[PDB]
């Protein structure tokens, strides 16, 4: 696991290796109340969602906390109101974000289109399903990682988003993220802020009306065989135990 550094075991959880040495400080970070917390499991393929949170506060660019660039040094110093991005669980979060301060949305993604995504990313798509499923990827199980911030939805900086939910109901999504962000707008701001957000979002879509590439949803059929995707169903159901989330595996 921590064989030859390949991981950094904390507190149950696999890490990057570029997590060590660097956790209290994370932990102790200091939140300022106009921070825009985004946090996704890696290579989830929600960058489009990311795009749209960013249109929408202000009615390779956003940095991560934990990465080794541009470091936690330069995140302190940039101006407000800073976007920062982490793919950490919940409790390895600043403590100042379990305390109710600033703001932290979630995107989950079904885990079927997740997978391809993070595997298409930059090996057989097997094994690496195979390491989804036994909870061998950097940053941990994910039926851990998405269950604890639904957990948490209800918590009043926490906003749960759905990434398919931005393709079924774009119009709902961006005003639910307007009023989570106290981003202040008469009707007409938001029915023209809501337009940049889906033309944006439309300018990555085919016939379909879904984008093309990772961000496909539905994007797992063209890919899992049969019986892999027996295989996961199985670890699936008894991974997720009484948690009530539900995805939509299509649109």
């Amino acid at each position: 696991g921590e064989f030859e550094s390949k991981y950094f075991e904390f507190h149950g959880v696999r890490l990057p290796p570029f997590c060590r040495g660097k956790m209290e400080e994370i932990a102790n970070f200091p939140v300022r109340p106009s921070d825009v917390w985004i946090v996704t499991y890696p290579k989830s393929g929600t960058s489009l969602l990311q795009e749209v949170v960013y249109l929408v506060s202000q009615g390779e660019q956003l940095p991560v906390l934990e990465y080794p660039q541009p470091g936690l040094d330069i995140i302190k110093e940039l101006t407000s109101p800073r976007l920062i991005k982490s793919h950490l669980p919940y409790r390895f979060l600043p403590s100042d974000l379990h305390n109710g301060d600033s703001k932290v949305i979630y995107m989950a993604r079904n885990p079927k289109d997740l997978v391809v995504s993070y595997y298409q990313f930059h090996g057989t798509f097997q094994e690496f399903c195979r390491r989804f499923m036994n909870d061998k990827l950097g940053y941990g199980s994910w039926f851990e990682h998405v269950q604890e911030f639904w957990e948490h939805r209800m918590d009043s900086n926490v906003l749960f988003l759905k990434y398919e939910d931005m393709h079924r109901d774009l119009v709902t999504m961006v005003e639910q993220l307007a009023r989570f962000l106290g981003v202040s707008c008469d009707k007409a701001q938001l029915e023209a802020l809501t337009e940049h957000c889906h033309q944006l979002v439309d300018q990555c879509c085919n016939a379909e009306a879904l984008p093309v590439g990772r961000g496909r949803v539905g994007l797992w059929k063209d890919i899992f065989t049969v019986s892999m995707n027996e295989k996961f169903d199985l670890v699936y159901k008894q991974k997720m135990g009484k948690c009530d989330l539900t995805f939509d595996f299509y649109l």
